[PDB]
């Protein structure tokens, strides 16, 4: 019926003076733009059809052509940036915002998904969508006493579109818009659908990926305990953004980092630091390295939760990028820790796997490991136990590796290497 039309036939119908013929052809356009293999988006754009689709968005008297053109436009705007720009340049943004008020749920849903695709393309279109007024009508679609009375697909699409309005930097979204959306996000973060929860966590992770004032807007709304709960979810699409958000929050102040600790986050890290998905392990170890760069009482809480062995574990055997983050976590720990805390670190077995990593290609990890070694010796000096430590390092191949590093391309590597050797060997 409307199956496998040519662009030429689509054009001939859309240019007829016949609203039913126009509807037929708009639907044929939607079906073309919907096919899995290589939809002819650019042919459709080249034919000049975007303006005609956009004009059909306003035919309130013919809601099916509103729907078909909204869905055709949506498949264009989900493409490449130039394709999305063709939709924006056709005037689609305010036409879609108007359709958020449609009494046809399936039409306003299409308008939600179209605006998510436009806003997601980047910061400028994100802010343009906001400037045309999309936030109020979007949030009004969620102003119901129980989100569970909304259709599942519809709620998922609203959540996803809201997260794209939270997305991207340079610049980050307008402060007034974030404050407007955050209360709804907080509510979505307590909805029991795994996808709503994933996308809510993604939104929070974007908002926390910034300076400490942005983090504070989020932490003030009280979401950290819920984020930590979601950190323990079974569904990886939830854990991944929950962990990204928590990882972001601990790049902030000590007081913001403390909320994460107070909320119980550290009790999940035994699993996170052994997780079979390499990105979860990397991200969890980076989060640990930010925490070990905090106050001594915060280092102590890493200690008390039994996490130092897990860091020894990750340093010993992990993806190389994860071993690198774990090396940072140890250097931070030894820079900021008490002597007693550094003793404990050595007793858990950090020295051997530290040494074994000195034979790595990365110049930066070598710098990091050498710093930590120096910090450990500085703790040994305060106990006059440098000798017992030099033996340890001599006993697990450590000393061979350091002698060799005096002859190293980088300056800082040469210097620190030969310094340690003269000072303690």
């Amino acid at each position: 019926g409307t199956v496998n039309w040519s662009v030429e036939d689509i054009v001939k119908g859309i240019n007829s003076n016949n609203l039913e013929s126009q509807l037929q052809a708009t639907q044929a356009a939607r079906k073309l733009l919907s096919r899995e293999k290589q939809p002819p988006i650019d042919n459709i754009i080249r034919a000049g059809l975007i303006p005609k689709f956009v004009s059909f968005l306003g035919k309130t008297d013919c809601s099916p052509i509103q729907f078909e053109s909204a869905w055709a436009l949506t498949n264009i705007a989900s493409g490449t940036s130039e394709q999305t720009k063709a939709v924006v340049d056709g005037g689609a943004i305010p036409a879609f915002i108007s359709l958020l008020a449609s009494p046809h749920a399936h039409i306003s849903e299409q308008a939600v998904w179209a605006l998510g695709n436009i806003a997601g393309d980047g910061s400028a279109f994100r802010d343009l969508v906001i400037k045309h007024g999309a936030i109020d009508p979007l949030l009004a679609l969620l102003a119901v006493p129980d989100l569970s009375t909304l259709a599942c697909g519809y709620l998922r699409n609203l959540t996803w579109t809201l997260s794209n309005l939270c997305r991207n930097k340079n610049p980050a979204p307008p402060l007034d818009a974030v404050e407007q959306i955050l209360p709804t996000l907080v509510r979505l973060l307590h909805h029991n659908d795994p996808e709503v929860l994933a996308d809510s966590c993604w939104a929070i992770s974007y908002l926390t990926d910034g300076p400490n004032e942005r983090i504070e807007m989020v932490v003030k709304k009280g979401v950290v305990p819920q984020l930590v709960k979601l950190l323990g979810a079974t569904e990886l699409p939830i854990v991944t953004p929950a962990l990204r958000a928590i990882g972001n929050i601990v790049t902030g102040t000590d007081e913001q980092t403390q909320k994460v600790i107070d909320a119980g986050a550290l009790a999940v890290f035994p699993s996170l630091l052994t997780n079979p998905k390499t990105n979860i392990q990397k991200e969890a170890t980076r989060t640990m390295s930010n925490i070990t760069a905090g106050r001594q009482d915060q280092i102590q809480q890493v200690v008390n939760h039994g996490l130092v062995p897990f860091l020894v574990g990750v340093l010993s055997k992990a993806d190389f990028k994860t071993q690198k983050e774990a090396a940072r976590a140890i250097t931070n720990y030894t820079s900021g820790g008490t002597v007693e805390q550094i003793v404990y670190l050595v007793h858990c077995g950090i020295i051997e796997p530290l040494m074994n990593l000195l034979s790595a290609k990365d110049t930066k990890i070598i710098q990091v490991i050498l710093d930590a070694i120096s910090n450990i010796f500085q703790a040994a000096e305060k106990l006059g136990e440098t000798e017992k430590l030099s033996i340890m390092i001599e006993e697990c191949g450590g000393l061979d590796k350091i002698e060799a590093l005096q002859r190293h391309e980088n300056e800082s590597v040469y210097k620190a290497s030969l310094n340690l050797i003269e000072k303690y060997f």
